[PDB]
């Protein structure tokens, strides 16, 4: 956010700057435009970046027509450049003619509004009043830029200022071959992935995210790289993901140097980028350059996740449902090339039947093709943001997967999809034990290789703290995981590496599964065509409390003796034809629509595995136990590979277990983790041992446990108080022979790593530790200063004592390059000093930069770093002749 009258005098000031760079024969490195080209930040050869604004901010007072702004351009005459003012000459006094080069000052024509509310124009001593300024929207001066071929970049104007080209610097280092083939990062049961957020909600140093996931994990993780879609309704202008691009460079190129897996601009319609209708755009347009560029430079890149979207579509500053398939169309090929996924989530509503993953495939026969053919490319995940119809929703994003339109599932856990006011059971606020049992149900059960989240992220994941002291007088901003993170997720995922909770693959759910819905409605409301059966679960796992479809409030199921059941448009190969039981919607008012007769049909190809009001689901020799009601719940479990006779068991609420069964072994995993510290009791009972059975518990994580034993009359009786996650182990022995047999270890593949990153690393200055600064500028938004890198920036200030210091990192031994992105507005600065391991190396030239809010400058120094782990500080030594600020450094091998 800023004036019109900054607005003006900024581009006035690039214009100025553009001829000056014409004439010096500087290039043009970067130019990148942003808010789907408003406005555009641009870099010279010489290191200065400065905005562009294509659009004018409002003149505050209200009114809305197009009214006038004085147009300050440049006409040519007698080979040399001079100031026009809406294309006639700008002169002053006489009828002299004002060069725009002048030998003397960097003082530009200013623009202005005097006291009596009329527009001027001054330069130098000279000054100049023109009309009455009226409350208005504005017209800019400049137009746009683009590109001419691979050479020529070309700075249009809107007044008769003629076209201005500079040359598109060459890079003389060789450029890096990118990853192309072969997915990059394969995924699979045997290779689950965890989407782990940087967030710009969290204000991220993403360095410090990254050191939050511990190591056993981390190899597993794919770094979810989030923009917030957050934005001003009138103008359209990101804030707190103000600078999106920018953003995900610099924590991507974070991510790289780190060597972990990353991918996210969009919720909803809203979109950091601006989307496509061509594949060729991807090398032609240079609107929409970021696409290839995060999969040709950045060797961990997977790509782009485009979650929630069921809204904000057909906005004034978003684009159509139609548009964005269409953009995922191409896209995805472009995924393709490159060994990446696409990924996308969905919620749902009655609103929004039309736009979900049936009418994805169904509405659009070419995103169809494209999806079937690249399917290996194309993740679906259920999100659990809104607060109805989730057995809907899950039947359809795992039918999408099971049909062969795409090639993984994955769940995105929310807080946010508890009911509103009075939740369940009775429990206002959402709990977050509540949250590990729709994903280990829908993990072991319906085939997830995806975990994403969970939601929110800085609810349920981190949080930054107060800044914390770190040696030698510096202090540095600090996160932390919540408890719930730690005792719910990444013990979750240990569980899943450590081959207790086995993912099935796709064959192996149809199998399971045996029936599918084929949603062949052509006629009806949108409901009819894109929906689920309106009764489909009712009298299988919905609850009594809870009601069908969209009065459906609730994700925990009732039983697990019948399957998650599917719902899809088609089956795309021969594996989804492999499918037991094929039943068409068309038919479903029919026949299915009567409770009684599915129940019926349902339950011959369903067999009976327990009785009572827990819910549990069996695959293979697991069981998924846990209880969604409130009290004491309880089940009667005959065992289908131990040779005991049957469990009986009893759990809190909100408690969730995975039983393994073994000839003469148990395994339980059981969790109810309380971050306020309760304990909760479990009964479990084992008959028809022939023997003294024996047990052994471990706690887990930050967990509590303690386990009391009962042998009496040939029952063993097990009664476990805890809170948080145990592992508990059960050697009893049975007499029976009709029993299945075990296969063995499944097995879990650590993921390799991406190939190492060969490309320049970035390190935000607002998240270098500091000491006697000015100021630090976490959230820039809501800030004078624009243009900066990441969504921040610091003032240094004039502090004789002020310093900063970071942890950089080299390849290997050798002189690299050390750019300094910053801003002398007042002065110059020859008064702080470079520290690389304690040794002091240099005084980097800070000269006076422009005045202007946009304008950023580059300083460079030569240093040799040694191979790993580097110390980077920068030191007055005097009072500064005026204000230094800082954005970023940028280091590259020289
Ligand atoms: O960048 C942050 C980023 O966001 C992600 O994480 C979560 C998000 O999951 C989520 O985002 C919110 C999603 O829900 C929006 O609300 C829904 C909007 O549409 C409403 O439907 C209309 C009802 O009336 C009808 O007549 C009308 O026709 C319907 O709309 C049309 O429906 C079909 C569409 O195809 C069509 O385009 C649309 O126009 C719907 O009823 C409404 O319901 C919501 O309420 C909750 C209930 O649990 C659920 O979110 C959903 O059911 C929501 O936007 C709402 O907030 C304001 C707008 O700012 C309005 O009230 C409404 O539009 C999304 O909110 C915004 O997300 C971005 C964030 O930056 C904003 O601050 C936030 O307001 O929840 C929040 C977010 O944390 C990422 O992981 C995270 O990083
Ligand atoms: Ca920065």
């Amino acid at each position: 956010p800023g004036t019109a009258v900054e607005n003006i005098n900024t581009n006035v000031k690039a214009l100025r700057k553009l001829i000056e760079a014409k004439q010096q024969d500087l290039a043009v490195k970067t130019y990148n435009p942003v808010n789907n080209g408003a406005s555009y930040t641009i870099e010279l050869s010489d290191g200065t970046s400065f905005s562009m604004y294509a659009q004018i901010a409002a003149l505050e007072g209200g009114g809305e027509d197009v009214v006038y702004s004085p147009k300050v351009g440049a006409k040519v005459e007698h080979d040399e450049y001079y100031w026009t003012l809406d294309d006639v000459w700008l002169t002053f006094e006489n009828d002299e003619k004002v060069k725009v080069l002048d030998e003397n000052n960097t003082v530009a024509p200013i623009v202005d509004i005097n006291t009596d509310g009329y527009w001027t124009v001054k330069y130098g001593t000279k000054s100049r009043t023109l009309d009455k300024a009226v409350s208005g929207k504005l017209t800019s001066q400049f137009k746009q830029v683009s590109t001419i071929g691979d050479e020529s970049v070309s700075f249009t104007f809107t007044d008769r200022t003629p076209v201005i080209e500079l040359n598109l610097f060459k890079g003389d280092n060789p450029e890096i071959p990118p990853v192309t083939g072969a997915l990059r990062r394969p995924i699979s049961p045997e290779q689950p992935a965890w989407f782990v957020h940087i967030d710009s909600w969290n204000y991220a140093d993403p360095q410090k995210i990254i050191d939050l996931i511990p190591a056993d994990i981390r190899p597993f993780t794919i770094f979810n790289i989030s923009l917030s879609v957050s934005h001003d309704e009138a103008t359209g202008i990101y804030n707190v993901s103000e600078y999106g691009y920018e953003i995900a460079k610099s924590w991507l190129r974070t991510c790289a140097e780190n060597n972990v897996w990353a991918m996210q601009p969009s919720s909803g319609g809203f979109s950091h980028f601006k989307d496509v209708s061509l594949y060729s755009q991807f090398e032609s347009d240079d609107k929409v350059r970021v696409y290839d560029e995060f999969f040709r430079e950045y060797p961990n890149f997977l790509g782009f996740n485009y979650c929630a979207q069921f809204w904000g579509y057909d906005d004034q500053f978003s684009v159509s449902w139609l548009q964005r398939v269409a953009h995922w169309n191409q896209l995805l090929k472009l995924t393709h090339k490159y060994g990446g996924y696409l990924v996308v989530s969905f919620c749902g509503n009655t609103w929004s039947a039309n736009i979900n993953p049936i009418a994805l495939v169904k509405r659009n026969s070419d995103f169809a093709q494209t999806a079937k053919l690249y399917s290996e490319n194309f993740i679906m995940c259920e999100k659990y943001t809104t607060q109805s119809g989730f057995f809907n929703v899950e039947g359809i994003c795992l039918g999408t997967w099971l049909s062969g339109f795409a090639g993984q599932y994955g769940i995105r856990f929310d807080q946010c999809g508890w009911t509103e006011e009075k939740g369940q059971n009775g429990d206002k606020d959402f709990p977050p034990a509540a949250g590990a049992l729709p994903i280990i149900e829908h993990v072991m059960l319906t085939g997830q290789t995806v975990i994403d989240g969970p939601e929110l992220i800085w609810q349920q994941c981190f949080k930054e703290t107060n800044a914390v002291s770190v040696g030698d007088g510096y202090q540095s901003r600090n996160w932390e995981c919540f408890p719930q993170f730690v005792n719910i997720n990444i013990d979750m995922f240990r569980k899943i590496i450590d081959k207790t909770i086995r993912i099935p693959s796709r064959k192996e759910v149809i199998d399971r599964t045996k029936v599918v819905i084929l949603q062949d409605v052509y006629s009806g409301d949108d409901n009819a065509k894109y929906s689920s059966p309106k009764n489909l679960h009712e009298g299988l796992y919905l609850r009594d409390d809870d009601g069908n479809l969209w009065d459906n409030h609730c994700y925990f199921k009732k039983t697990g003796r019948y399957p998650t059941i599917p719902v899809a448009f088609e089956l795309c190969d021969d594996v989804a034809n492999s499918f037991q039981y094929k039943i068409n919607q068309s038919t479903f008012e029919g026949s299915w629509s009567d409770v009684n007769t599915k129940v019926g049909k349902f339950n011959r190809w369903f067999p009976q595995e327990y009785t009572g009001e827990l819910y549990a689901g069996r695959i293979e020799n697991g069981w998924v136990v846990y209880n969604g009601l409130a009290g004491i719940r309880n089940a009667a479990i005959p065992f289908k590979y131990n040779t005991c006779d049957k469990m009986e068991l009893a759990y809190s609420k909100y408690t969730v277990s995975v039983i393994k069964e073994y000839a003469n072994k148990l395994t339980f995993y059981m969790n109810n983790y309380d971050p306020s510290g309760s304990s909760k009791t479990e009964v479990i009972k084992i008959y028809g041992c022939t023997s003294k059975p024996t047990h052994s518990v471990s706690s887990r994580a930050n967990g509590t446990a303690q386990v009391s034993e009962n042998w009496k009359e040939d029952v063993y009786t097990l009664t476990v108080t805890h809170n948080g996650p145990l592992d508990l182990t059960v050697n009893c022995s049975g007499k029976a022979t009709d029993r299945l047999t075990v296969s063995t270890a499944a097995s879990i593949q650590v993921p390799a790593s991406p190939q190492i990153y060969q490309g320049a690393y970035q390190y935000e200055a607002e998240c270098f530790d500091f000491k006697n600064v000015t100021k630090r500028v976490t959230k820039g938004d809501s800030e004078p200063i624009r243009n900066y890198t990441a969504q921040g920036y610091i003032n240094f200030g004039a502090s004789s004592a002020a310093a900063v210091r970071d942890a950089v990192t080299a390849l290997e031994d050798g002189v690299y390059t050390i750019r300094i992105r910053y801003r002398a507005p007042s002065a110059t600065v020859n008064t702080v000093d470079m520290y690389i391991n304690n040794t002091k190396v240099g005084t980097p030239e800070f000269a006076q930069t422009d005045n202007d809010n946009t304008v950023w400058n580059t300083a460079l120094m030569s240093v040799s770093l040694r191979k790993g782990a580097n110390t980077f500080e920068l030191k007055a030594n005097s009072s500064g002749a005026g204000d230094l600020y800082l954005d970023n450094i940028v280091i590259e091998r020289k």
